[PDB]
């Protein structure tokens, strides 16, 4: 990552910028799976496996609430859905498919806004 995604601080433009990220994630049809925290009753032991679960409705509470200082951080909650999904499921499963087109999308966004900075 450049000098400026890790820290040059997130300004206000910058998070309009995310908020747009974030939709364009939000709307994807393969999201689906990501909106929300996963639910234990379609995946009993999810949360003894993935120590930190992440999901796009966490990360707009978060982006909400000015949590995130710096760009960085911002990839990294978006990598820990990608990262958790594809540890949790086989590589063969819709699921592991889903974060691969998604991310995939996530990474053109992101070229996008950080030209935009
Ligand atoms: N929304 C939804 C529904 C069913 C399942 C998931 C999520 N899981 C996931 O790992 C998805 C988030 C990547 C756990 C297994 C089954
Ligand atoms: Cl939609």
């Amino acid at each position: 990552e450049d000098a400026m995604t890790v820290l040059t601080p997130l300004t206000e433009k910058d998070y309009e910028g995310l908020k747009r990220v974030l939709r364009s994630l939000q709307a994807h049809k393969m999201a689906w799976p990501f909106l929300e925290p996963v639910d234990p009753n379609d995946a009993p032991d999810y949360y003894g496996v993935i120590k930190e679960p992440m999901d796009l409705a966490t990360m707009e509470e978060r982006v909400q609430r000015r949590y995130y200082e710096k760009l960085t951080e911002f990839v990294a909650d978006m990598t820990k859905i990608f990262d958790n999904c594809r540890y949790y499921n086989p590589s063969d499963s819709p699921f592991y498919q889903c974060a691969e087109v998604l991310e995939s999308f996530f990474v053109q966004k992101l070229k996008g806004f950080k030209a935009s900075r």
